[PDB]
DNA sequence: ATGTGACTTATAGTCCGTGTGATTATAGTCAACAT
DNA sequence: ATGTTGACTATAATCACACGGACTATAAGTCACAT
């Protein structure tokens, strides 16, 4: 599938397990279904920015330390 | 409209345009449609990260200097 | 404790003693425990449904004449 | 399995529907889990006479009425 | 060149439900001794 | 006869998650016509 989306999914779930987060919190917070972010993690969904904005609000953390969370995770080995 | 999504759409002209591309030419180089990305760049699409993807390939950068500056460009 | 619960081991204990039985005999007639029902009674279990079913087999009773009784119990 | 237990689940869709509620609404109101009230209803399974006074109070309805339609369903055919 | 509009078609996102392993609270069942 | 106190062990009930189908909103992709 798609390099950058398993990325993303990678880190949603990182930072809500970080957070001591559920999938029903999230889903709570972000005002998506329970369903949707389990299907993000699970199976790297292709999300749209705004669906992703709505994540990030959710999981309380800001555009930027997502995005550099992204590129850390994006980097390794 | 959405903040992330204007500066993701900023970030994208600018790389663009510091490249020296017209956009006929970054829809043919990333195999996607002009008015499509006249559409983002005025900021009327609501991209998914595929698309995103396929944009940053026809911009030639990678994930990591497209967010690099998407960051840069978001603190003002 | 529970409204309903209380009806419930009310009734089956009315039952019991409407048809002349102790429960040593009620528990051998539904193969459950005589402590088990004691118990019950004394209102100090919550059964379940199917547990509810087996005592109803020992006191001979249909479902339906069981739940005719424990609504009228239930409206003082 | 049990005679009386699926006349119980069924009785408890048939409100539910009636109601217009939906599953995880009366897993809310009825203050039991999402996945308790599927189970219920999907399979049957063995509640406590405790546990069926909650989701009474959850299809907003009385102990009364609920044995009522109760024993309607068990007469039947 | 870029910017519209408007019009299909793919799919993102919603909504309601099923089915499941793992853990925790508690009913099911049966001792000993009471009265 | 019934009551009560511990017990052990089955299972009710919880909690976090995966997975599917059907439906609705909207992004993806392509016309025509501006400039």
């Amino acid at each position: 599938e798609s390099f950058l989306l398993s990325k993303v999914s990678f880190v949603i779930k990182k930072i809500r397990l970080e957070k001591g987060m559920t999938q029903e919190d999230l889903a709570y917070k972000s005002n998506l279904d329970r369903t949707y972010i389990s299907g993000i993690e699970r199976n790297s969904r292709n999300l749209t920015i705004k669906s992703l904005e709505l994540i990030m609000k959710g999981l309380e953390v800001s555009d930027v330390v997502f995005f550099e969370m992204l590129i850390k995770e994006i980097l390794k080995h």
